């Protein structure tokens, strides 16, 4: 049993919820929140853009200096930092940006991470900013993620058309 509220149960392992990430965060505190982060860690708009101004900047200042010590990430990677006042950890995945010309394929690559973690809070992965299909974002979750994962959909309208098309 955890603390999540009013999600639907798409599978054993996989719920979703119309909500903000950032809300959804400050309220569960769960143990590991997902950033869709890009290779540098800058944090500039999407779900990054939102954590990272719920921190007051401090999950950027982490970020920097992680990027200092270890380069860029890989398309479809990850690295775990601290959660700050949302979370215990932030994941920061990678999924592929469709607007930079990324292959879509990596998507499964950039799921896989969530593995790693029995429960996590997450968006889906390449959608939005990304560019990528959310459907197909979240079939690739569905068919890759074993562990816990809550799905936080921000636009009510996206929400509706996910569930009403699931399979
Ligand atoms: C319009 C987007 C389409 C793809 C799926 C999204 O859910 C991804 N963006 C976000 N998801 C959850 N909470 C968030 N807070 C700020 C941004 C954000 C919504
Ligand atoms: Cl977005």
């Amino acid at each position: 049993v955890n603390s999540f509220s009013g999600y639907l149960k798409l599978t054993d392992n996989v719920y979703i919820k119309n909500a903000d990430i950032v809300e959804e965060a400050k309220k569960v505190k769960p143990t590991v929140v997902v950033n869709a982060a890009n290779v540098y860690l800058k944090h500039g708009g999407g779900v990054a853009g939102a954590l990272n101004k719920a921190t007051n900047n401090a999950m950027q200042v982490e970020s920097d200096d992680y990027i200092a010590t270890n380069g860029p990430l890989k398309v479809g990677g990850s690295c775990v930092l601290s959660g700050h006042n949302l979370a215990k950890h932030c994941l920061h995945v990678v999924g592929p940006n469709v607007n930079k010309g990324e292959d879509i394929q990596l998507l499964k690559s950039a799921y896989e991470n969530f593995n790693q973690h029995e429960v996590l809070l997450a968006p889906l992965l390449s959608a939005g900013i990304f560019g990528a299909d959310p459907i197909h974002s979240l079939r690739v979750c569905v068919d890759t993620v074993r562990t816990n994962v809550y799905l936080a959909v921000f636009d009510k309208n996206l929400y509706d058309k996910l569930v009403s098309s699931f399979l």
